[PDB]
């Protein structure tokens, strides 16, 4: 049993830092913005084991054969924005629309991820706005931090698996 998950969002919001924290349990700062890898691990979620196949998307400018196949065959999406980056929040609508267009569905497993909440002196998008926008798309909302010690990183990926299993 494999779940194919896709992490999407504007550049610089922490998709790589979240994915690396989830798989390798380390915080990698300033990770190369252009590397797009997928990662697989065998893990236990609610006493049910599964292989998690996670694509860390990078560089939506040019065509990515990797991203094309994961977007088409993916089982769930994490939509990440940074609470310190207003534009990454505003583009949540674009990613949401794109996922439903590719899947040709009125709804699909996704979770809205508000990252970098450890940066309390820089926070621009309030928790209210985030919950508002998740409510608007009728998807779950979770706040995360990839910096040690990490906040809700495992829970974000596991909750997406839970959404997929509860269809
Ligand atoms: N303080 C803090 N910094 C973060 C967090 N996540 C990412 N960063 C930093 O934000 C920048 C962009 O992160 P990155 O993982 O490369 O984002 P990506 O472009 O979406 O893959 C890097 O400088 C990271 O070190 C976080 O949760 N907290
Ligand atoms: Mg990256
Ligand atoms: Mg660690």
């Amino acid at each position: 049993p494999t779940y194919k998950l896709v992490v999407v969002g504007d550049g610089g919001v922490g998709k790589s830092a979240l994915t690396i924290q989830f798989f390798q349990k380390i915080f990698v700062p300033d990770y190369d913005p252009t590397i797009e890898d997928s990662y697989l691990k065998h893990t236990e979620i609610d006493n049910q084991w599964a292989i998690l196949d996670v694509l860390d998307t990078a560089g939506q400018e040019e065509f990515s054969a990797m991203r094309e196949q994961y977007m088409r065959t993916g089982d769930g999406f994490l939509i990440v924005y940074s609470v310190t980056d207003k534009a990454s929040f505003e583009h949540v609508d674009r990613f949401h629309q794109l996922i439903l267009r590719v899947k040709d569905r009125e709804s699909f497993p996704m979770i809205l991820v508000a990252n970098k909440v450890d940066l309390m002196h820089l926070r621009k998008i309030t928790r209210e706005q985030g919950k508002e926008m998740a409510t608007k798309h009728n998807i779950p909302y979770i706040e995360t931090s990839a910096k040690d010690p990490p906040l809700n990183v495992d829970k974000a990926f596991h909750d997406l698996v839970r959404v997929i299993r509860q269809q």
